[PDB]
């Protein structure tokens, strides 16, 4: 549990932004990407991986879930690849409840960049760095995995 | 101090430039590839750094840097202390050199298996987080954080 993120897909100004949720803290990483691809998707899922523990992943969609490329990628990088299907349904509601969240930082911080992907990041900055301890996302996934180290 | 200091450090490859973050506690490291080194660039790469780990002080990597005006708006923005980079410790260059060459033997052993310098780099940064040193450069960044924390 320490090892699962779940990605997701959301869209703004015609453009994607890709997001992987670290679902045991809430804690994200945020990329804009012109589309969708299957060759984006494992590229993110490269970064991530070399920089946290990434043990399984719950893919946003079909296509990614096919993908040769992201596959390619997961075996690379020692991912478990799943599907991201709620079987748990409060899940649609959390991700849905999510990509508002940042769609809304993202408007207020809107004007302070010419560029979207830069709004993205100070809106990933906000969110990992937000108080409930009240403790952040960013001090969850920190004290999660430390825990998981200890054993 | 320690848990939020960083050091950036840029090298050269196959005439483009790799960006690197080194968080000096750990040796753990986030590392891009960009056409050039601009002031604009490593803003841009600092504002993702900062909001994925919690970061107090960046060491720039050279003057320009350290005088630009848009680096100087995302350390305000994102709450860095904007140091230089001096090695008044100069094991510092050493260590920093050392990195460089370790970064870019890796790269050249993974080179072979993607087409392009992006995702050789990536790998790279997988690999160096995740050797074995036994702790890894990944391990000890959670527990210089999650102590500093607790
Ligand atoms: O003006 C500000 C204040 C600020 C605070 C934090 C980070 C960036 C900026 C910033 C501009 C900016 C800078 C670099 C970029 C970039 C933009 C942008 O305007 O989108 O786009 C890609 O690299
Ligand atoms: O530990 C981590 C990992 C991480 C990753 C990303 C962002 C923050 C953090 C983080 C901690 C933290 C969190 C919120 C804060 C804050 C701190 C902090 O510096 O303790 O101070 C202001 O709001
Ligand atoms: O073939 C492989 C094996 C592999 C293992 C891990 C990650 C990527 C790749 C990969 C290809 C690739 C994929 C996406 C990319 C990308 C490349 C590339 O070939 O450089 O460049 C930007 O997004
Ligand atoms: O805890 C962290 C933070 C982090 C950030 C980035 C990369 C790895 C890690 C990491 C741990 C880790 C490290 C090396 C390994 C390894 C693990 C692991 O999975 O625990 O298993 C194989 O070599």
């Amino acid at each position: 549990s320490p090892g699962i993120w779940q990605l997701d897909c959301t869209h703004l100004e015609g453009k994607v932004i890709l997001v992987a949720v670290h679902v045991a803290s809430g804690y994200i990483e945020a990329e804009v990407i012109p589309a969708e691809t299957g060759q984006e998707t494992a590229y993110f899922l490269l970064k991530l991986a070399g920089r946290w523990p990434v043990k399984t992943v719950h893919t946003d969609n079909g296509s990614n879930f096919t993908s040769t490329t992201v596959k390619a990628a997961c075996w690379w990088a020692g991912i478990k690849q799943e599907d991201g299907i709620p079987y748990n349904p409060q899940s649609q509601g959390v991700i849905e409840s999510m990509n508002k969240e940042l769609k809304k930082i993202i408007g207020q911080v809107r004007d302070q960049a010419e560029h979207l992907k830069t709004a993205v990041q100070m809106a990933v900055f906000i969110h990992n760095h937000k108080r409930k301890g009240g403790y952040s996302a960013g001090e969850r996934i920190v004290d999660i995995i430390a825990t998981d180290i200890q054993t």
